[PDB]
């Protein structure tokens, strides 16, 4: 029974990033062969084609848990800013809730996209590349229960990086 998992790093990160390496390399050091991107917006890259065509319409996007968060990929992205539930823990590779746990003192999620999973190139913190104060990138903060909020967050604050499995 179909479904593609949401999870989020295990540690949060400024704007400096090897996504999809991350992903890879948590998703397996949790035991999981499944082929894992980064939730993100880059060069040349919009967060709505990360995930596979075949996929996007008829697998709800649940999270380390099997708990529901969307109901499809497509529905995300079109315009609401991807309102969830956050009453439902939003969970790490090794397991911890990002929503409650300390260790994420900031919860708000990189993203670098309009609210149509379209990147930004001048809100992306130069392609995950910059840690500098003086550059941003658009990021969500959870409290307002969306994924894709239009917020302004420095590249030099450590937040939440999300990853989907792009394809079953």
């Amino acid at each position: 029974r179909p479904v593609l998992h949401l999870v989020a790093l295990n540690t949060p990160v400024a704007g400096d990033i090897r996504a999809d390496f991350q992903c890879f390399q948590q998703a397996r050091a949790a035991g999981l062969l499944s082929t894992f991107r980064a939730f993100l917006s880059s060069h040349l890259q919009d967060l709505s084609t990360v995930v596979r065509k075949a996929e996007r319409f008829g697998l709800p996007i649940v999270n380390l848990k099997g708990q529901v968060l969307f109901n499809n990929w497509d529905s995300i992205f079109s315009g609401d800013g991807g309102q969830f539930n956050t009453h439902i823990p939003i969970y790490s590779f090794d397991g911890r809730d990002v929503m409650t746990d300390p260790s994420w003192p900031q919860k708000v999620v990189w993203h670098g996209s309009n609210p149509h999973g379209v990147r930004l190139v001048d809100k992306y913190c130069e392609a995950w590349r910059t840690t500098d104060m003086a550059v941003t990138g658009f990021a969500s903060p959870l409290s307002t229960g969306k994924i894709l909020d239009q917020k302004a967050y420095s590249c030099a604050n450590r937040l939440i990086v999300l990853c989907i499995e792009n394809s079953f």
